[PDB]
């Protein structure tokens, strides 16, 4: 069957894509998703998103065997049904820092500027919270403040404020460069909004935008230098104008690969023949990592066993109490160096702690290294469409890195024995070990941290001249007519904030490059 426009992955970017490119009746757009429809429980209620790992809402890869991390291979959920990663991630909008940008507008130009990006974020988001916050008002995502956050979340923030991170008044991604705040959340009424409720839904009755589930598409079809379709396992889509990319971070760079886009010998190696030399394709993997400080709690701890007949009573009825947390209810930016300038640590307070020791009643600051200087990459393991591909992120390769762990590791251990908080706790939840000595905290980072589920820069934007570039300021692949990749593989540096926000950004900003307004 025919399309003007096929978009493979229906997440974070394809859902915003779909909608936005089938505004025009006069073009048809396939919308291709590997998963179902988005029907589970599990979805909607926030507290429930964790149990969606291991289930067929995620992919359920892991990396090889990291060095880094002695050995340790580490867990890589992935989004697995419409709505991709937003429909199964922890609802937390942590939209990051203008200087994010100034390496995107050193790689692909003034297109990729704060300045061009900002009204396209600031355009996805509804703020239904208080006013001076920074988020837009007219969006189709609506986000939240917390409708239930635990009593310890203040406590969390007060000693924030003790150490010297004072409240953002405007919420994550204002001008402050250091400060702490309640997470604004992707809620409408205490549910998950996802980019399937806010993009994708509204668009499905239009006549021109079939949304096809249960395909995983094995590649590209290439003719003549242009891309013309895909292949699923027992047909082709036809593109009569393009074929966008939208799988994201990993299934972007492996359909790259597959259709023999990438390095020539490299595919060759794993019995794909080449078809475009793009060297770039699976390269320049980042991603955020986090070791997770766990504390013994003195005090009751509700999200250790929220699903209980009491919570979801009271769920049902008001949509509150702990089955609307996201878990994650609080944030707070900072450098190593205890600098001005932009962060390169982010702490994320939960109140729970995943400690079977203490029944889950404890209390967590994961501590998140926001720019890495390790990298890694992936590549295929063979030429099977339906076999995952070799994921290697390199992760603490870069020594740097796990110092700057450590310092933050120490910064969390002050919060911990600030006044707000040291009250709340009486040591640490095992495996946590408490506080260790200089030496022994980088081994225990290296033995605990793991990601935080940001994968970016498989498909890197750059112009053309930049060997390593994947997709050009246009975010077409270099060297193909008719093919484009919009979603977090696009992305040249990680930011300084969670990467569903960047994927919504990029979706939008595509749909215009694709067809300007007006
Ligand atoms: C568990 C978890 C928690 C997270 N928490 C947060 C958080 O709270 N806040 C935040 O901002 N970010 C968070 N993230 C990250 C954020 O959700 C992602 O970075 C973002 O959603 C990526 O958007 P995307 O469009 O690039 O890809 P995705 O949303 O992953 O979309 C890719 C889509 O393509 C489909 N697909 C892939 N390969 C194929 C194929 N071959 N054929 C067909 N379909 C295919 C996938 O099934 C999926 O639906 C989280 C991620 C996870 C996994």
């Amino acid at each position: 069957t025919a399309f003007d426009y096929v978009i493979v992955g229906a997440g974070s970017a394809g859902c915003v894509l779909a909608a936005r490119l089938s505004e025009d009746p006069e073009v048809r757009v396939a919308l291709v998703e590997a998963g179902g429809a988005d029907t589970d429980r599990a979805v909607r209620i926030p507290a429930a998103a964790a149990h969606l790992f291991g289930t067929g809402y995620d992919w359920g890869y892991s990396t090889v065997p990291q060095a880094g991390l002695g050995g340790r291979e580490v867990y890589w959920p992935r989004g697995r049904t419409l709505g991709g990663s937003s429909s199964v991630n922890f609802l937390m909008w942590v939209p990051g820092h203008a200087e994010d940008y100034e390496p995107w507008a050193r790689a692909a130009g003034d297109l990729w500027s704060w300045d061009a990006v900002r009204p396209f974020l600031r355009g996805a988001e509804h703020w239904t919270g208080g006013p001076g916050a920074v988020y837009g008002t007219e969006g189709p995502l609506w986000i939240s403040p917390p409708r239930s956050p635990d009593p310890t979340t203040a406590r969390f923030l007060q000693a924030c404020g003790e150490a010297g991170l004072k409240e953002m008044t405007g919420g994550p991604g204002g001008p402050e460069h250091s400060g702490c705040a309640l997470t604004p959340l992707n809620e409408r009424n205490g549910a998950r909004w996802s980019a399937a409720d806010g993009y994708l839904r509204p668009a499905m009755d239009r006549g021109n935008l079939e949304v096809i589930t249960g395909e995983q598409v094995h590649r590209v079809l290439l003719e003549d230098g242009r891309a013309t379709g895909v292949e699923l396992a027992g047909r082709t889509l036809t593109a009569r104008r393009e074929v966008v990319l939208s799988a994201g971070t990993v299934g972007s760079a492996q359909l790259l690969m597959l259709s023999g886009i990438g390095d020539g010998p490299q595919l060759r190696a794993a019995g794909v023949e080449p078809r475009v030399q793009l060297p770039g394709v699976g390269r320049n993997l980042q991603d955020h990592v986090a070791v997770d400080v766990m504390m013994r709690a003195t005090v009751a701890v509700p999200l250790a066993d929220p699903d209980t007949p009491a919570n979801r009573e009271l769920y049902e009825r008001e949509r509150r109490g702990p089955l609307s947390s996201n878990i994650a209810e609080a944030v707070a930016f900072l450098r190593a160096d205890g600098g001005t300038g932009a962060p390169d640590l982010e702490l994320i307070w939960a109140p729970v702690a995943d400690s079977e020791a203490v029944g889950g009643q404890g209390l967590t600051i994961a501590v998140v290294l926001l720019q890495p200087d390790s990298r890694g990459g992936i590549t295929l393991a063979g030429a099977d469409p339906s076999a995952a591909p070799l994921i290697d992120p390199g992760y603490l390769g870069a020594e740097s890195d796990v110092r700057t762990l450590a310092a933050g590791v120490r910064f969390a251990e002050r919060l911990f024995a600030a006044e707000a908080l040291r009250g709340l706790v009486d040591g640490p939840a095992a495996p946590w070990p408490g506080p260790v000595g200089d030496d022994a905290l980088e081994r225990l980072v290296r033995e605990r941290a793991s990601t935080l589920f940001h994968p970016v820069g498989t498909c890197r934007m750059g112009r053309a001249g930049d060997e390593q570039a994947v997709v050009d300021p246009w975010l077409r692949v270099h060297g193909v007519e008719g093919l484009r990749v919009a979603d977090a593989s696009v992305i040249p540096r990680v930011p300084r904030g969670h990467t569903h926000a960047h994927a919504v950004m990029i979706g939008e900003r595509a749909a215009e490059l694709i067809r300007p307004a007006g």
